[PDB]
């Protein structure tokens, strides 16, 4: 397959060059990730300024390029200008900590693959779900195992399957439905030597869920989490209900 | 919906332009079909030699391509490179006579539905049961009907529906499983202009299911004989035998 590589923590992490070598193996592989560090950028993309590439040296085999975009942009300048518009599959990651429930949509890693769900290739997002402690190589080959027992006719169009490798054993995988994680956000205030105040970002985990499908709760039995997400954000149920009463 | 229709006797055949042209008329309707006879094909397909397209008029509502492939090349072909993997449903056929029993093993027109069974394709394998005298249209009236009032949710994986219609009158449709009608080959055997004898492959039919409710039953009775059918071959009761006789 055509693989294209990508991720949020830039092309010199740790995490996207052992997935690159491993997919290498076997797979015409190409990396174009960005040149910084990109976490909590969610979706965005850029379109008021010009894009710049780099290339990079990764491994032979391995066509690497850096950028100064975003995971989005990157997936973008890849397909149109690195990989002739012919990419099979789109590998985002390996992340350095958990993707999971309602934080997904801040995450530079999950946009990459996102990206990609958005033009209708099929992608695939992989988080070490142990950011203190992550285990890279560990998750590189839970994929390469994962792909040989992938039927990717069941990917339905525009979807993504957004992963979380526990750092731990892994016990076994499931499929799983994205959870309400989600956190209760606060601010320490401070004050700067000019006598400004100025906040920083904290917060508390809410794991509230009821089901137990959920991503967060295969994760913490040692189990890898595979959810099918994709760029579709109605509420049906909630549409169904507004129909229902307006006519 | 988008919808996938094609064939094994040509792109040019009255059996998938009557479909296709009736189908058009309420979904996006795409034909990709062999660039010639294809009856018999089996489920072959193309992977020592390249496969070439070419588009194709049809209707100026439909987008049609021909191919040097077999039906299942067809469908491979059609979901990878025409629809860009956007299938809601692969209708092969209306085929020129019937494909029941085991006949359906040598069928080009199932061949393109079981590939699209293969990918959890919701598909669709039609045939007019009379090649003497087809009746192409009522078959298509009938699929329109049927796509209206039956739910896909209800088809197990991997199976697809191997339907037979009347091409007389059509009393209505009957759940059926596949007979083992087949036939009672032989050979015309004859002499060349230079010597040498070559065989024409003839027979007659054998119809000598004791069960009931087999396909060419029903069709025989004026019913339109629906076949759910997967690609599993195995025989379970010998395999049962077999088993708790030897280990
Ligand atoms: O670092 V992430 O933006 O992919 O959590
Ligand atoms: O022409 V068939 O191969 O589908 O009887
Ligand atoms: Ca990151
Ligand atoms: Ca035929
Ligand atoms: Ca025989």
């Amino acid at each position: 397959m055509r693989i294209l590589v990508t991720n949020d923590d830039g092309i010199q992490s740790k995490g996207i060059i052992v997935l690159a070598e491993l997919l290498s193996e076997e797979h015409e592989v190409f990396v174009v990730a960005p040149d910084k560090e990109r976490s909590a950028t969610g979706h965005s993309i850029t379109i008021h300024v010009p894009l710049w590439m780099k290339k990079v040296f990764i491994s032979e085999r391995v066509v690497a390029y850096s950028t100064t975009g975003t995971p989005a942009d990157c997936v973008k300048l890849a397909y149109n200008v690195v990989m002739d518009k012919r990419v099979d599959l789109i590998v985002s990651g390996v992340n350095r900590g958990p993707n999971m429930g309602m934080d997904i949509l801040h995450s530079g890693t999950v946009s990459g693959a996102m990206e990609g769900a958005m033009m209708n290739i099929p992608s695939i997002a992989i988080s070490s779900a142990n950011y203190e402690s992550p285990d890279f190589e560990g998750a590189a080959r839970f994929l390469i195992d994962f792909l040989k027992e992938f039927d990717f006719s069941l990917l339905d169009p525009f979807t993504m399957l957004n992963i979380n490798v526990p750092a731990g054993e892994i016990k076994g995988w499931r499929f799983t439905r994205q959870s309400r994680r989600r956190w209760n956000d606060y601010f320490e205030e401070r004050v700067s030597p000019f006598g400004e105040k100025y906040y920083w970002m904290m917060g508390e985990v809410i794991e509230d869920d009821d089901r137990d499908d959920v991503d967060y709760k295969a994760v913490r039995e040692g189990y890898v989490s595979i959810t099918p997400i994709h760029p579709f954000l109605t509420n049906e149920q909630c549409l169904k209900k507004l129909r229902e009463v307006y006519d």
